[PDB]
């Protein structure tokens, strides 16, 4: 098993909903126009609270400072396990990093699971994981060999979610709908779009999927729908460890698959829709 | 022949290039989202100076005031002559519409599109317009999308002058599009309009290039005026031309910003072009006027227009 430190230096941002209009011009650029910036890591998540942006240093330069725009304190590095679910790395990655006081942010996409850590913790990350993983650093597309735990409240909306991908050539065909959804539109709004290393991933409501032109959004498991578990009552911050470990741990022990996405304020786990009853019950035992 | 007063009340605006960030949200909406606006008249023209908007009262509400937004005084009414019974465009109406309105001191704004030629007049001038044109035209007013017969019914700018002209070397296309195919060109249209390098604002009788891009959605119909080089950026089988071979040269009519009060600017261009039977589309922007003539006729046009007095 290999751990890869990817060639991305990511900043974590919050755009306040009343001030999204101001970032329309830079965000349209990052969403749709790859020749217009050197951005290679772009992730946008809409929640009721805010729009969460995970973006590299180059994409970060597109976004001017304002009262509507929060920036998390550190530069984040991106981790990836190779040879689509967080359950499989709960014991090997998530729990050991939580135990060694390394704070994470999660980004599950259609393609793979990204684990983000702060630049300051890389030495601790390597030390913790060098024994189990062959650790590689991505340079020029080539692999090169190298704050107190709390039980958090959980809730599940009735929304049914799809984890989707797209042929990068067909992105222009969904542009107007994606613009409409993002900038102009128990229930909780959740919309995630990411463009990472040319790969498109979209997390979407079943009702929102109806708005898109047919036969463009692709998935290997068509009709596989996911229920959301929202994690935290208060805003979670970026210092507290063991939050992902509280969720992925019991789910791995029950052998239930999960996507995991961290927003600026809250954590979000996606579980198979018919297994939601088992999931709530399993997590109730912490 | 008939003259139709269309069912539109228009405001004329200028968004300065440095203020594009503030207006991207309202502009994208008006361009691509017909369900989210009651707007039935939207015209956007990119120049090096600005973005000129001609928009109805409903679309006008989407645009908040700022140091980057300039709005003309008047509410404008839209006139149209359907004439298909020889030279094309505003040349068809130079003698019948444009010259008489100038003589009776009615200031105009022109918007030639793929479909037809729109003549914009200030609301306060409608009585004079009808009186000037009733003898030649059967005048109708659009009410609920149906024609209704019209039987009822001081200068504050600079003196009329001969305005300096220049002809940029760009080759322009007048294009339409199936409205159902607008989503397919959206990203390219966005890229061209809002994210491209434009020609500097800072003389030449024939400059190499000027930035000029016109898009309009009026009563469901799309019109695009575009550089021939710019056309290559778009996907292949979507833009519709109706021309095989010959394109259009711009004559920019300028000097000082033309304002909205001086009359006889369109007349001093369209009048001689009619006398020389040259096809002309004519687009007014916030600051300047733009005549499009057949590219092979450009030498004749310049020669004709330099005999103005
Ligand atoms: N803003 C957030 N979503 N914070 C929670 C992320 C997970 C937490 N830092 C952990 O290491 O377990
Ligand atoms: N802003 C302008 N483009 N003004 C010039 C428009 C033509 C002028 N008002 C005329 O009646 O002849």
């Amino acid at each position: 098993m290999e751990l890869h430190i990817l060639e991305h230096r990511v900043r974590v941002l919050s755009v306040a909903r009343p001030g999204l209009w101001l970032y329309t011009h830079p965000l349209i650029k990052l969403l749709f126009l790859p020749r217009r910036s050197r951005c290679k890591f772009f992730s946008l998540t809409e929640t009721p609270e805010d729009y969460t942006l995970m973006v590299d240093e180059e994409g970060f330069k597109e976004l001017p400072p304002s009262e509507f725009l929060q920036v998390a304190e550190a530069t984040w590095l991106v981790l990836n396990v190779s040879s689509a679910g967080v359950t499989k790395i709960a014991r090997s990655v998530i729990a050991p990093l939580a135990e060694h006081h390394v704070s994470v942010l999660m980004l599950s996409t259609y393609q793979t699971d990204f684990i983000l850590v702060r630049e300051q913790d890389l030495s601790v990350v390597i030390h913790t994981l060098a024994q189990e993983f062959d650790i590689y650093r991505e340079v020029g597309g080539e692999p090169v060999p190298v704050p107190s735990p709390t039980v958090h409240p959980i809730q599940s909306p009735q929304n049914r979610f799809c984890v989707l991908t797209l042929d990068p050539e067909t992105l222009p065909a969904i542009a107007t709908t994606l613009i409409d959804v993002l900038f102009y539109s128990s229930s909780i709004t959740f919309f995630a779009f990411s463009l990472i290393e040319g790969y498109i991933s979209i997390v979407m409501d079943a009702e929102t999927q109806k708005k898109f032109p047919s036969d463009l959004l692709l998935t290997s498991s068509s009709g596989e729908l996911w229920r959301m578990v929202r994690i935290g009552g208060q805003p979670l911050g970026f210092d507290e460890c063991g939050i992902v470990a509280q969720i992925a741990g019991p789910l791995a022990a029950a052998d239930i698959s999960a996507y995991y996405i961290s927003t600026f304020n809250f954590d979000h786990a996606l579980v198979p829709e018919d297994g939601i009853g088992s999931v709530i019950e399993v997590l109730q035992r912490r």
